[PDB]
Formats: C-alpha cells, sequence, structure tokens
C-alpha cells in the first residue's frame, strides 16, 4: 500500500502516494502515459501503464522487452527509467506494470508541425542517429521508429521513447517480410527527416499494399535484384507491376520547401536532400549505414543474459516480469 487510484482515459491508475497531478499526456497507442509530480523526488516524471501485459505471448514479449531494456540502457538518448512498480502484492494477484521515466516536454509530432530549420533539424537527427546507434552496438535493432515514440525538451535535446518490436515508417524489408540488419532503422529516420521538410508523413498507405505503392511511386520500382530476394508469393505481387520511374529527390523536395536566398541554405538545402537520397533507399543492401549518415557533411557538425529467443508461457512470462518488477 501507499497506493490511491485516479482515472485516466477509458482505464485506472493506480499509483503511490508520491506520485500525485496525474495528467494524460501524448498518443496512448502503447500504453497510457501521465506526467505527475513526484513529492519524494520533487520533480516532475512520466507514468507508462503497460497495456495488458498478459494478454498473450505478444503483449508479454514486448512488456519483458521493454521493462528489460529500460532498466538495462543508459544513453542521453534514451529515455530514463526513474522506477517500476505494480500495485499487486503476490504474484498469484500481479497483473499491472507501471514504468516511471524522466518528463520531456513533447513528442516529434508537435516539433514537425513548426517550421523548417536546418540546425535543429540536423541537431534532432544527429541525437537520433546517436541513440540508434547505442542501442545496435547493444544487440538492439528498433524496427517501429516513428515521431510519437520520440521525444523532446524545449532545449530540443531528444530521447528515444521505446525499444520498438519484439505502417508508415516501416521499412520496405519488414513490410514485405523480408530479413532486417542495422540500416532498417536508417529507413525510418528518413521518413521522420522527410516528413519534418514535407511536413506531411511522406508514405500514407491507406492499406498495407496501397503503402508500398506509394513508396514505389515517389521513389521508383527497385531493381529486379530487390525483387529476387522476397518470397515467392510477396515477388509475385511486387515485380508483376507497372514499373514507376519514381520522382528525383530534388522534385520529392521542391526548394520552396527549404530556406532560400543564402550561400548557407542552399547549401543545407542540398545536404538535406542528399542525405534524404541515401535514406529512403528500398533496397537495404544500397542504404546508408548509421556510422555514415552521422559522418554526413549535413550531421557531422555536431560530432565532438535476458530472453530474446525463446517463446514462453503466460505464466513463465508473468515470472519473468514480476521478478524484473521487484528487483529494482
Ligand atoms: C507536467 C505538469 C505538472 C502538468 N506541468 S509541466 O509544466 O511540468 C508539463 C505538462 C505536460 C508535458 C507534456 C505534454 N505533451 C507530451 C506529448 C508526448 C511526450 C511528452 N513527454 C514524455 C512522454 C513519455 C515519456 C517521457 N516524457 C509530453 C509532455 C510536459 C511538462
Amino acid at each position: 500500500n501507499q497506493f490511491y487510484s485516479v482515472e485516466v482515459g477509458d482505464s485506472t491508475f493506480t499509483v503511490l502516494k508520491r506520485y500525485q497531478n496525474l495528467k494524460p499526456i501524448g498518443s496512448g497507442a502503447q500504453g497510457i502515459v501521465c506526467a505527475a509530480y513526484d513529492a519524494v523526488l520533487d520533480r516532475n516524471v512520466a507514468i507508462k501503464k503497460l497495456s495488458r501485459p498478459f494478454q498473450n505471448q505478444t503483449h508479454a514479449k514486448r512488456a519483458y522487452r521493454e521493462l528489460v531494456l529500460m532498466k538495462c540502457v543508459n544513453h542521453k538518448n534514451i529515455i530514463s527509467l526513474l522506477n517500476v512498480f505494480t500495485p499487486q502484492k503476490t504474484l498469484e494477484e500481479f497483473q499491472d506494470v507501471y514504468l516511471v521515466m524522466e518528463l520531456m516536454d513533447a513528442n516529434l509530432c508537435q516539433v514537425i508541425q513548426m517550421e523548417l530549420d536546418h540546425e535543429r533539424m540536423s541537431y534532432l537527427l544527429y541525437q537520433m542517429l546517436c541513440g540508434i546507434k547505442h542501442l545496435h552496438s547493444a544487440g538492439i535493432i528498433h524496427r517501429d521508429l516513428k515521431p510519437s515514440n520520440i521525444v523532446v525538451k524545449s532545449d530540443c535535446t531528444l530521447k528515444i521513447l521505446d525499444f520498438g518490436l519484439a505502417r508508415y515508417y516501416r521499412a520496405p524489408e519488414v513490410i514485405l517480410g523480408m530479413g532486417y540488419k542495422e540500416n532498417v532503422d536508417i529507413w525510418s529516420v528518413g521518413c521522420i527527416m522527410g516528413e519534418m521538410v514535407r511536413h506531411k508523413i511522406l508514405f500514407p498507405g491507406r492499406d498495407y499494399i496501397d503503402q508500398w505503392n506509394k513508396v514505389i511511386e515517389q521513389l521508383g520500382t527497385p531493381c529486379p535484384e530487390f525483387m529476387k530476394k522476397l518470397q515467392p508469393t510477396v515477388r509475385n505481387y511486387v515485380e508483376n507491376r507497372p514499373k514507376y520511374a519514381g520522382l528525383t529527390f530534388p522534385k520529392l523536395f521542391p526548394d520552396s520547401l527549404f530556406p532560400a536566398d543564402s550561400e548557407h541554405n542552399k547549401l543545407k538545402a542540398s545536404q538535406a536532400r542528399d542525405l534524404l537520397s541515401k535514406m529512403l533507399v528500398i533496397d537495404p543492401a544500397k542504404r546508408i549505414s548509421v556510422d555514415d549518415a552521422l559522418q554526413h557533411p549535413y550531421i557531422n557538425v555536431w560530432y565532438d543474459k535476458q530472453l530474446d529467443e525463446r517463446e514462453h508461457t503466460i505464466e513463465e512470462w508473468k515470472e519473468l516480469i514480476y521478478k524484473e518488477v521487484m528487483n529494482s
């Protein structure tokens, strides 16, 4: 005990007395997050309620990954865990997990709405690449980066909110069910950057199939060598489609979208387009690496024991998560 309940959205948060003035913030698509005052720390914090951690295998794996990686990862561009708790006293009774994190000011959705500047943008992308690089060195490949799981303070420091997969920003190979590697996450960063420039989602598929049409309408049909890596049913569909030439990157991202009328501006316009052209590459074999995008002229101005293999039963996930909850 020392718990009380407050209604938040359609659910009930039960939290430690220390966390006061619970207020719903951002998208709740991946669990409800509240802003709160922590009276013990005397600071504001964010509290996420995990959404039905034991509804199934998928939810439980995802709950385990998120909690474990959030305890174990420590990096300036990755959200910090402050606390973890459950209102329930025993394993039998155990159903809810709460993560308390440092509070940021907004997600990238709100920053994309505002006008574009080069210095801000390259700083946001730099930090995105630092976070992603740090994840990759730890063996973590995300796969589901998007503006609403990236958060920012008013000073423009950026943190990645989550750890992704145990849709508009998804790499071609992920969507098409082929192998994936590190640079899967480069595709998502290209989508976000392009959207910072267009202020429009680049690839708005009104379904999972139309999505693909939107990609190659703008970028063009990939080479036959890309299509040879697809499973039979997917290759069939992909290669027997009207061939698209796509648009060049200057057409995809016109002069009117960028600051103009200074040598500096026209330079940064080209450096941004150039970067865009190496991130938004359908074939992962041809797409720039994280190390390379960080060394890119647009960005480099800023240079200075846990099961992922196995399936488990819900009860074994419950115990694995619970002990993770109880041991700090
Ligand atoms: C927090 C109270 C006590 C209400 N006043 S405040 O000035 O400290 C403050 C209020 C709201 C936010 C706020 C609003 N919208 C957000 C949308 C997405 C992500 C956020 N930050 C966040 C989201 C998840 C995990 C960690 N940080 C948001 C914060 C930040 C400070």
